[PDB]
C-alpha cells in the first residue's frame, strides 16, 4: 500500500464533475474545483487546470495527472509548512502516509491547526493522539475516512486500508 493507493481508496474516481460530501464542485480523484456554487465557474476552472475546452468530462489519463499534481503538492505542503515539517519528519513512513492524506484532504493549513493532535504525534503518544484527533468536526462529518486515518496513526500499519 502506499500514498497513492491510499487515497485513492478514500477519494474514489470520477470522469464527469460532481459534488462532494460539502457541496463543492470536483473532478477526478477529490480534485477540488471551487467552492462557488456555479457550475460555470466549475467548468471554467476545470477547463483552465486541464488546458482544453472540456465540458465537464475529462479522460482517466487526466484525472490522474492532476492526482499526481495533487498529491505532490500535498507532499509539498508537509515539508513546507511551519507546523508541519517538524512533525512529518519525526513520523515513520506509514504515518507520514496519514498525515499527507489528511493535508490533501484539508489543507496545510486545516492541519497545522490540529495543534494539541500534532504535539501528540509528534511524542509519539499513538493513543493519546487517536482520541484527540477524533474530537473533531473533520471526525463527525466524515466518520469512516476519518477512522482509517486515525487507526493508521495508532498503529503505523496499513491494516484499516485492507
Ligand atoms: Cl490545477
Amino acid at each position: 500500500m502506499n500514498i497513492f493507493e491510499m487515497l485513492r481508496i478514500d477519494e474514489g474516481l470520477r470522469l464527469k464533475i460532481y459534488k462532494d460530501t460539502e457541496g463543492y464542485y470536483t473532478i477526478g480523484i477529490g480534485h477540488l474545483l471551487t467552492k462557488s456554487p456555479s457550475l460555470n465557474a466549475a467548468k471554467s476552472e476545470l477547463d483552465k487546470a486541464i488546458g482544453r475546452n472540456t465540458n465537464g468530462v475529462i479522460t482517466k489519463d487526466e484525472a490522474e495527472k492532476l492526482f499526481n499534481q495533487d498529491v505532490d503538492a500535498a507532499v509539498r505542503g508537509a515539508l513546507r509548512n511551519a507546523k508541519l515539517k517538524p512533525v512529518y519528519d519525526s513520523l515513520d513512513a506509514v504515518r507520514r502516509a496519514a498525515l499527507i492524506n489528511m493535508v490533501f484532504q484539508m489543507g496545510e493549513t486545516g492541519v497545522a491547526g490540529f495543534t494539541n493532535s500534532l504535539r501528540m504525534l509528534q511524542q509519539k503518544r499513538w493513543d493519546e493522539a487517536a482520541v484527540n484527533l477524533a474530537k473533531s468536526r473533520w471526525y463527525n462529518q466524515t466518520p469512516n475516512r476519518a477512522k482509517r486515518v486515525i487507526t493508521t496513526f495508532r498503529t503505523g500499519t496499513w491494516d484499516a486500508y485492507k
